[PDB]
């Protein structure tokens, strides 16, 4: 590493480690286009076994991210139109609610106020029609955000209906493979297990547990490599030789609608570059002003997702217009703005 990275790196994340008390963490920087790996602490604390570059973490919410461009790889297939009403691909959702929800809210957490989290109880394919059928918005589509498991969730489940595929199997074929991410898992494979960290919460160690739409919404584990090519493809997509593929990354990063200094994205999260951390609660309704039409991907942007577990705490940050980004992989669920003023700190002194 140049040492201008190492030494912005080590200065931020050593204290972080210490103040959060996170027990073992991954870092990659892309700078200039090219990944620098740095790894602190333990993947299991009992067994003694040292976070690697091939240690595989819980993305938890950063998953919607590989959800947002799977989705848009199939838009840019022509199986889907995030314009198409729900009830073309879930024909059962018949309750009139559903009238005018479009995959478009589904993808957006802009639907009407669709649960943060499925109950536990919402187990099979029947159960969930059921959960969706009763849900009662609180809102007319379109003019409200409120993150949502079970919002970004469906529309991961329904985007790829047409493919004939299985979620993981789309996602596997459509995604994973192309770009080389062959060591990132929605189930992560016996043979894997050995990398695979222990969660902590409350010094338990703790790994995710199943759940309706998990796969989807926060069910994705992967290493500090492959997260670090993750964020390379999202910076330069034209360098993507599967045309599908870099369509649907860049619709992944256009911007649908507009809270505060935020837009969102599928999956992703943009704010204009330059911000300040400061820019950058269990339940947080905000108005949204529709973008129409949505603006392409804005290289000038801070693009963004925060992932947790109930045991794992990750980050995800780049700015295209810089070639520069950061991702942080930690097994401990840690404050989020602890997350962000890392990031900041790292990359502003970078940039
Ligand atoms: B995202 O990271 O913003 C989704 N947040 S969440 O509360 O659904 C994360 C989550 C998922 C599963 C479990 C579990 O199995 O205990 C805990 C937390």
């Amino acid at each position: 590493a140049p040492q201008q990275i190492n030494d912005i790196v080590h200065r931020t994340i050593t204290p972080l480690i210490e103040q959060q008390k996170i027990p073992g963490m991954a870092v990659a920087v892309i700078y200039q286009g090219k990944p620098y790996y740095f790894t602190w602490g333990y993947a299991d604390i009992a067994k003694k076994q040292p976070v690697t570059q091939q240690t595989l973490f819980e993305l938890g919410s950063v998953s919607k991210t590989f959800t947002g461009v799977l989705g848009g790889d199939a838009i840019a297939r022509g199986e889907i139109k995030l314009s198409d009403p729900t009830t073309k691909y879930w024909p059962e959702l018949t309750a009139k609610q559903w009238n005018g929800i479009t995959l478009l809210h589904l993808a957006t957490y802009t639907a009407g106020g669709l649960p943060l989290q499925v109950p536990d109880e919402v187990k099979s394919s029947s159960d969930l029609l059921r959960f969706y059928q009763n849900w009662q918005p609180a809102w007319a589509p379109g003019t409200q955000r409120l993150y949502a498991n079970s919002s970004i969730g469906l529309f991961g489940a329904l985007a790829v209906k047409p493919s004939g595929l299985s979620f993981e199997q789309a996602m596997q074929t459509r995604v994973f493979q192309p770009l080389k991410l062959n060591h990132t898992w929605i189930n992560v494979p016996p043979a894997e297990e050995k990398n695979y960290a222990w969660g902590y919460r409350e010094g338990k160690a703790v790994h995710v547990s199943p759940g309706a739409l998990d796969a989807e919404a926060y069910g994705v584990k992967s290493t500090i490599e492959d997260m670090a090519r993750w964020v390379q493809s999202n910076l330069k997509p034209l360098d993507i030789n599967e045309k599908t593929l870099q369509q649907g990354i860049q619709l992944a990063q256009s911007r649908y609608w507009q809270t505060g200094d935020m837009y969102q994205g599928l999956g992703w999260e943009m704010l204009d570059w330059p911000v300040n951390p400061d820019s950058i609660i269990a339940l947080a309704a905000r108005p949204v002003k529709a973008i129409t039409p949505p603006t392409p991907a804005v290289r000038a942007s801070w693009v963004h997702k925060t992932g947790a577990t109930g045991g794992f705490g990750s980050y995800v940050a780049f700015i295209p217009e810089k070639e520069l980004g950061i991702v942080m992989l930690a097994n401990k669920n840690y404050p989020n703005p602890a997350r962000v003023d890392a990031a900041w700190q790292i990359l502003n002194a970078l940039q």
